[PDB]
């Protein structure tokens, strides 16, 4: 599907989030103002992190790896 | 909930859906870079809209007043 909606992030998260709670992620579209990750989480959680951040590149990093 | 995703219209749908497949509507939030209106259908489609064309003002004025 599209014309969905597109997902894009305008604040993000302060704290991070316990990895094991995290089942998935996406990068927000480059149409976005900023850039932004979307980690999925197991409750199914929708949640805007930084993609500058060590340990969201950590996490999609070890996510891309499994 | 938040830090959700915003939802951003970056096209729209460019035939008017029979009103009767309309379940609700949103508008997308003033963050984003163009306005929208987010349709829903009756089978949960979400159909982004231009708040500017004639049938869309009146899809929502009908949904608000009933």
């Amino acid at each position: 599907a599209a014309d969905t909606p597109t997902a894009c992030c305008f604040s993000y998260t302060s704290r991070q989030i316990p990895q094991n709670f995290i089942a998935d992620y996406f990068e927000t579209s480059s149409q976005c103002s900023k850039p932004g990750v979307i980690f999925l989480t197991k409750r199914s959680r929708q949640v805007c992190a930084d993609p500058s951040e060590e340990w969201v590149q950590k996490y999609v990093s070890d996510l891309e790896l499994s």
